[PDB]
């Protein structure tokens, strides 16, 4: 593939199916999913996005990531913070689970973004661009089979309010990693570390599935 978002997409077409085929996620499009199950994928977003920001502010100026740098239309954390103050409570920070392989894709989310700069778009790409375009049937699906009340509340994570056109802003922000000047060795690693980024979120799917069935 020419584009290197096309060659994304592409490459990765295999692993999101198998995550789509994950046990823990076929329930979640089954519309079966609990308010536990719910509350630990959301935990888990957060130590996610807190790790991928984190390593984003570091690498901002960098030739390697500053073309895909868009901090408010994408910044989770925020709104993730505001949600998990509704499921878990005012004392969130000192209950929320953070487990072996919420670890593991944290550990690697820093060990990029610390040794291998240029491999972050690969999980920005993944996190963000994933999101963005699947954001509303995985909310949609969520919401109902919640049934939670109306404290308006809880569900932030899902909504990108810095941006306008999802369709608009996808374009743009693939223009931008297609404009990004990379040796065919690198741009090789980054489609891997995009293969690598879907897998640390099937097992993390899998460990999941595991709590939620004793
Ligand atoms: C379990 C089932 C899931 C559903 C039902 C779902 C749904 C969606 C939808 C509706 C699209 C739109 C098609 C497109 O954008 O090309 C999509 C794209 C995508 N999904 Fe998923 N998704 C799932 C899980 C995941 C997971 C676990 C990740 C990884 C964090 C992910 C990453 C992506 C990416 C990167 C794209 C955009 C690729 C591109 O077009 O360049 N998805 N997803």
């Amino acid at each position: 593939p020419q584009d290197l978002s096309e060659a994304l997409k592409e490459a990765t077409k295999e692993v999101h199916t198998q995550a789509e085929n994950a046990e823990f996620m076929r329930n979640f499009q089954k519309g079966q999913v609990t308010r536990d199950g719910f509350k630990l994928v959301m935990a888990s977003l957060y130590h996610i996005y807190v790790a991928l920001e984190e390593e984003i502010e570091r690498n901002k100026e960098s030739p390697v990531f500053a073309p895909v740098y868009f901090p408010e239309e994408l910044h989770r954390k925020a709104a993730l913070e505001q949600d998990l103050a509704f499921w878990y409570g005012p004392r969130w920070q000192e209950v929320i689970p953070y487990t072996p392989a919420m670890q593991r894709y944290v550990k690697r989310l820093h060990e990029v973004g610390r040794t291998e700069p240029e491999l972050l778009v690969a999980h920005a790409y993944t996190r963000y661009l994933g999101d963005l375009s699947g954001g509303q049937v995985l909310k949609k699906i969520a919401q109902k089979a919640l049934d939670l009340p109306s404290s308006g509340e809880g569900l932030a994570f899902f909504t990108f309010p810095n941006i306008a056109s999802a369709t608009k802003f996808k374009q743009l922000y693939e223009s931008r990693m297609n404009s990004l000047e990379m040796t065919p060795a690198v741009r090789q690693r980054v489609i891997e570390e995009a293969k690598t980024a879907f897998l640390l979120n099937i097992q993390l799917f899998e460990e999941l599935q595991e709590l939620l069935t004793h």
